């Protein structure tokens, strides 16, 4: 099996669909990476992950170098044998993550450290460390140590972050490759900066493609800027980024920004909706999200959606589902992050034959037109 | 099939091995049933319970009745078909629940209220309320609505408590024969009370046997008595009891007092330390009992039993287990307690299989000296 191959099938303006191939599996693009921070895709076994028909999941440099700890994990065989998924996993480097849950950093050149949020103890990341980490756990696709810039941002100081995140590129790209194991058997994407600025991005663009990358992620969007502006960036920054090459949206997103972000040529999502809003009583369905816990479902014998091909809503009612959320039952849990990841993955489905077939165009103005009625 | 036959295959000393046969399913005796107080195995699919080995599972006329509620679980069609659990079940009748864990009770000679734990407000229990509810839920197995006496008392408080439960056995008995769909489709089981005391236990024993049910339980205990002084009543209790009809001990229990139970004549048996205590990190293992977040196992890669069956201990490791269990993961939750119930099946497939070969006491003595070593 290919380290790492990206054929693209068809288009339909700015949209792809197609497939990567990597030695642990194929990854069908657009595609959507459940989230599984701890080493679990909370309340799913991955048998089940895995039904819902996703072909790889994300997990996280930062919270996995605290707990359990990446020489553990090594020593135990690495992430996929110690959570028991053989499938690839793309992890994230730790740079969003550090900045958004650490009590006390301090940032430089070097890197970043910080105190745990767990207990308060004291940590370092860096490029080195990072591609290091993801290393031990075994990573298939590694993500470059970069900084997520705030929003809002002055020009000036969004230059100054972006430049330092492309610093932190190139310092990644040469500490993968110097690990030769790693370098045959992993890919590494680089991450785009430059806020909401059109000269940045071009200038970050242009910097990642000089290093060369299998992958480059649009970073710096979903962090409070909204739909509109999300949206207006990736107007203009995704081609700026090498078309022959996989593009993944970090963080992003609920079912209408995914839609969006395919039309303007988003090839890779993931994004803890699902599973966390799954949980606390939120359930997609193509009329809409419900909250499963509202009154109104209390005697409702339907499932979950009317469409849904998932093993929930073929033998549980929402009348059920209901009950399990407002008891804080477990399997309350289980169900409604099942149906919610497999929705997902029903959509991205969904948008890869319509892309596939030339009428997705069609497709987008059908799934709103339902979705926001 | 038949509505309720019961069959003893083998017996050794005072233990038995056979099979009730229902309408719903086969029983496979002596039996574990899993607890499902909420109409749910508390982080279990129905399937995975069936997957351990699980003949039938027990619900509760207490819960059921605040939560949803019996007339809407009726409406909905059934507890059968609103949990997707389609084998036999057994409901306790509400007698000991609303005692333990109603925060105000008027107990009188018509029955019981209470207020309720969730939210206050006011409910009635009774022998033939309990028999109805039981009848709107579908119950395969009915409980008669019965008291179950504290302890200690004293002989008079034990004699007058238990004189009440056989009036109210009396009064379940013609409620449940009243109802020609019940007495058609399900079981009745009376409970024998009378605390510690040879002497009111056979008067117990002789009021059921006179009224006639299709199985007895052993009630009043698991209550604080402990272990010794459980079995010192069993010791004489038991066989005051119908040969011919199954004998149910309620609450009961760990593994040891499981095997003694069955030395004397016990034949089901429900209990909710594996879901309860498996949550907690509590896993059951030949060697008896560890607790899975100690340290020690951080990097162990053994399984949680290296004999067990069980889909859990095929594919994870203890030290995966440790960390979702000291995460707070809900899938650590979910291994444990299949691990655990799946022990329990195991364990009561081989107390079986030992009683149908005629081998039993030396499986008692094997199982005690590895256990407890
Ligand atoms: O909307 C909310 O926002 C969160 C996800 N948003 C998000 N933006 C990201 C940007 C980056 C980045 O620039 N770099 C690296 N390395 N990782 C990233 C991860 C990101 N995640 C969720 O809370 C969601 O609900
Ligand atoms: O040991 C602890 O004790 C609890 C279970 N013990 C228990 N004894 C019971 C007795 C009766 C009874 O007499 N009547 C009816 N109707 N139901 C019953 C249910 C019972 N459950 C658990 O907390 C266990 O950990
Ligand atoms: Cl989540
Ligand atoms: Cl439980
Ligand atoms: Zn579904
Ligand atoms: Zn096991």
């Amino acid at each position: 099996r290919p380290r790492f191959s990206f054929s693209i099938a068809a288009r339909e303006g700015k949209a792809r669909t197609g497939t990567i191939e990597m030695k642990r599996g194929v990854i069908r693009t657009p595609a959507f990476m459940p989230v599984g921070t701890a080493a679990t895709v909370k309340a799913l076994k991955p048998e089940t992950v895995r039904a819902t028909g996703a072909d790889i999941i994300l997990g996280n440099t930062y919270h996995l170098m605290l707990r359990p700890g990446a020489e553990r994990i090594a020593k135990l065989g690495g992430l996929h044998s110690f959570m028991g998924w053989d499938r690839p996993i793309l992890t994230d480097s730790g740079g969003y993550q550090v900045m958004s849950l650490s009590s006390l950093t301090k940032q430089s050149e070097e890197g970043v450290t910080f105190k745990s949020h767990l207990d308060g103890s004291r940590h370092m990341l860096s490029p080195e460390r990072s591609i290091e980490i993801q290393h031990l756990l075994g990573s298939d696709i590694v993500m470059a140590f970069d900084e997520c810039t705030p929003y809002p941002a002055t020009p000036s100081r969004a230059a100054s972050s972006m430049e330092r995140s492309m610093r932190w590129a190139k310092r990644s790209r040469d500490a993968f490759d110097s690990r030769k194991e790693q370098a045959e058997n992993a890919a590494l994407f680089g991450i785009q900066q430059g806020s909401v600025f059109e000269n940045l991005r071009q200038q970050s663009a242009d910097a990642l493609a000089e290093i060369g990358f299998d992958g480059y992620a649009v970073g710096g969007l979903a962090v409070g800027e909204g739909q509109d502006e999300m949206f207006r960036v990736l107007d203009f920054s995704v081609p700026m980024l090498p078309d022959d090459k996989p593009h993944y949206l970090m963080g992003v997103g609920k079912p209408d920004d995914i839609v969006g972000a395919v039309e303007r040529g988003i090839d890779m999502f993931d994004c803890v909706l699902p599973t966390r809003s799954g949980r606390n009583g939120q359930a997609f369905t193509w009329d809409g999200p419900i909250n499963i816990r509202n009154a109104r479902f209390s005697e409702d014998l339907k499932p979950l959606d009317s469409e849904c091909h998932c093993a929930v809503c073929q033998k549980w009612s929402r009348a059920y589902i209901h009950h399990l959320i407002r008891a804080g039952e477990i399997l309350g849990a289980m169900l409604m992050t099942e149906h919610n990841i497999a929705f997902y993955q029903q959509l991205m489905q969904k948008i890869r034959d319509s892309i596939s077939e030339g009428r997705f165009s069609q497709f987008a103005q059908d799934f709103r037109a339902r979705y926001f009625a």
